[PDB]
């Protein structure tokens, strides 16, 4: 039976896949080209799953012929049916202010054994898992790390003897979402994940598929994208949507961001993937945009694509900053900026810098701000005068050596606003 346990000791928030990740999680037999390996070994962790010890030596020699950054590859040995790690291994969140958790679920496929592989995931990681007894796949989930999360009704249709207040419930006691958006995949497929049609891709900007006039699911999505634009995001301002053109069912929505890569499936015609290559680059300035090609042996879907066969994992010793922006006309007559940081490994913070540029003038300069009490940090911007505009970005660091920007990538998107006190 599925391991239900009682939910993480709160206040809990669902951690976003652009915020840090400590690895990316694949498992053999292979779903993805070694070429995919390869990129994501160069920077950051890749753990494969193997059945055996048999199975990891035979991956190392692959990985060795392949040329992949082998001090950047790590395994974990567990029985699996399938190479969609993003569908069945565990989601992570914060938890009792300071800790990373993993959430299991009842994986919506009769794959017993990918069921099961959370509980080693934790155990990797050192981490606590939580059992949320609800019938899900990471494919059709994703948070914007403030308590908002979206997925196709099958959250709900596959959870039918409970209510949605009571699926409801249980996405805000085990991740902390405070608002379940539960929609009709616009789609017309099969999977009904959401990631074959949209993809947060910060807290204030969101991808949506489209397709050309007179395909079946036009309106669906061109309705879909109408509701993103419509509504206020988690930073006060409404969503900035984006929209990748599949002129043949590219899955240019199943997109993997790690760290300050972005690795999108591409599978032609040349033009079109890089039209959608460059609506990725511009939605997300100062991030690296990488064109993946398939596997021969196991190409690329519309159902079925990069994000499907790869998960994130969040850091066991997070350095979180937590921000809302302030953004476009202010009315002031003060300008004050509040972050909270915290340190999941447990190691002293020192410095939080805000970085900023007042008119366009010079370079960025950094100013400390000011710890108000213990995570909270807040930096007055003076001397401003009306229509002044003003550049910023928040910085910290801990002695652990870890080190993060609001917003994650930093000086390339500044948060910006303009004074109008006079
Ligand atoms: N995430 C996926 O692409 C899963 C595809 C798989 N064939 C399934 O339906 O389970
Ligand atoms: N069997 C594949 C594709 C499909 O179900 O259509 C998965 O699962
Ligand atoms: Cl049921
Ligand atoms: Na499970």
């Amino acid at each position: 039976a599925f391991q239900e346990t009682n939910p993480p000791a709160g206040p809990v928030r669902a951690i976003a896949e652009y915020e840090r990740s400590a690895a990316v999680l694949v498992r053999y037999p292979f779903g993805i080209p070694m070429e995919l390996i390869k990129e994501l070994a160069k920077n950051d962790k890749v753990i494969t799953i193997v059945a055996s010890e048999s199975q990891k030596n035979t991956v190392i020699t692959q990985y060795t012929q392949s040329g992949v950054n082998l001090s950047n590859c790590d395994f974990i040995i567990a029985k699996t049916d399938s190479y969609w790690t993003r569908d069945y291994t565990g989601w992570f969140a914060m938890y009792d202010t300071n800790k990373v958790g993993l959430v299991d679920f009842i994986y919506n496929r009769p794959r017993p054994n990918d069921d099961e592989f959370p509980k080693y995931e934790a155990q990797y990681l050192g981490i606590e898992m939580f059992g949320m007894k609800l019938k899900q796949t990471g494919g059709n989930y994703m948070t914007d790390g403030y308590g908002s999360a979206v997925q196709s009704h099958i959250a709900y249709t596959e959870n039918s003897s409970l209510s949605q207040a009571q699926v409801n419930q249980k996405m805000k006691d085990y991740l902390g979402i405070t608002h379940h958006d539960v929609v009709q995949d616009p789609n017309g497929e099969y999977i009904n994940h959401v990631d074959c049609w949209g993809k947060y891709l910060a807290p204030n900007k969101i991808l949506i598929r489209k397709v050309p006039d007179n395909h079946p699911q036009h309106q669906a999505l061109e309705d879909m994208a109408a509701y993103f634009a419509a509504q206020t995001c988690a930073w006060g301002t409404k969503y900035e949507v984006y929209r990748a053109l599949a002129t043949n069912e590219q899955p240019y929505t199943n997109s993997l961001i790690l760290n300050n890569r972005v690795f999108v499936p591409v599978n032609g015609p040349a033009s079109v993937d890089n039209d959608a290559l460059n609506v990725y680059k511009t939605a997300m300035p100062g991030y690296e945009i990488i064109g993946v090609k398939g596997a021969s042996g196991t190409p690329w879907l519309g159902t079925d694509a990069l994000h499907c066969r790869t998960h994130e994992v969040a850091d066991k010793g997070y350095l979180y900053i937590k921000h809302y922006p302030i953004l476009g006309e202010q009315a002031g007559p003060d300008y004050k900026i509040e972050a909270d940081v915290v340190s999941c490994a447990n190691a002293t913070i020192s410095p939080v810098q805000c970085y900023y540029r007042i008119n366009g003038s010079g370079s960025f300069k950094a100013a400390d701000m000011t710890m108000e009490s213990t995570g909270h940090y807040t930096y007055s911007f003076t001397g401003l005068n009306k229509n002044d505009k003003v550049e910023y970005y928040i910085s910290a660091a801990d002695n652990s050596g870890r080190k993060e920007t609001y917003p994650f990538i930093g000086e390339p998107d500044p948060f910006k606003f303009t004074c109008m006190n006079e």
